[PDB]
């Protein structure tokens, strides 16, 4: 119990509560999600089929992009959500799975449903990157697309 | 200052020796990485085409899945290693790249190279479960799989 010990824990609490405000964010409140971010803030997927993230830079491009998340995932929740804090009061990664209507113009409608990681990086209690970490082939699923298989031959049984 | 505290910060210090040790292990030394494990523990990957875990049950069979590992991925290094401790001083986490020699039969010869989250749960100071999570779309590329390519009508830049 020293002071220095009691503004780490003050931080990480505080950044615990607005990991779990994030993954709550359902519906239109969606929209203003981004103010959870520092100004030079970043969001975005880091596992896509390209193999590079797609970073979106900035609170107002985060706030632009979530009218595009609302429109392509229009009744998105997260479910199973655990937050892991770390040693570091500004980093939590959190483990969940998702479900909802996909809606991506080019292919049909379908139901995605994933398994997903998070990573959480604060700064000043603010949300400095936010990354997710998925498997893409999931989304494959969801969109008709067929997901190539690779064949293991000799894995033990 | 309690010792259910020291009883923890104990527990966390050993287990994240034990990590290390699993994220530094090349070479030969794989074939007796499964001696990390409790009896009854897990390991494999979580992330696959198939959309379901290839879960490898109990030391004996992890210990087997090592000689197959080894073969076909007979140079493989995990690097730029992060560990990361939790709220549960029997639960980490470990952000990392590795990279090395595929080779499975029916495929050129390819390297892989992906980035990984592994997740490593504990019990009584040996690994009861660990799990990787990965992008499959890279070990496609290295296996001169053909992946498709996800369209984001619409997607701001
Ligand atoms: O899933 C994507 O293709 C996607 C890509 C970027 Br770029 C941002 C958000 C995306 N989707 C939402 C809803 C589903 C769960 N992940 C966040
Ligand atoms: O990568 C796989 O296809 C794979 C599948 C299972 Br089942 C166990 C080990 C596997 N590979 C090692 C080496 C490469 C990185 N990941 C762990």
């Amino acid at each position: 119990n020293t002071s220095e010990n009691r503004a780490q824990v003050a931080a990480r609490q505080h950044n615990r509560k607005i990991v779990e405000q994030y993954m709550h964010t359902r519906g239109e409140a969606r929209l203003k999600r981004h103010l959870l971010f520092t100004e030079d803030g970043v969001g975005g997927l880091w596992t896509t089929d390209s193999g590079q993230p797609i970073a979106i830079r900035g609170r107002e491009k985060l706030g632009e992009h979530a009218v595009w998340s609302l429109q392509c995932f229009p009744d998105w929740v997260w479910t199973d959500i655990q937050i892991f804090e770390t040693q570091d009061p500004n980093w939590f990664w959190v483990e969940c799975r998702g479900e909802g209507a996909i809606v991506f113009p080019g292919y049909p409608r379908g139901q995605y449903r994933n398994h997903f990681l998070h990573s959480f990086r604060f700064e000043n209690g603010l949300i400095k990157e936010q990354r997710e970490f998925m498997n893409p082939c999931e989304q494959f699923r969801s969109l008709g697309i067929e997901v190539p298989e690779v064949r293991r031959d000799g894995l033990p049984s």
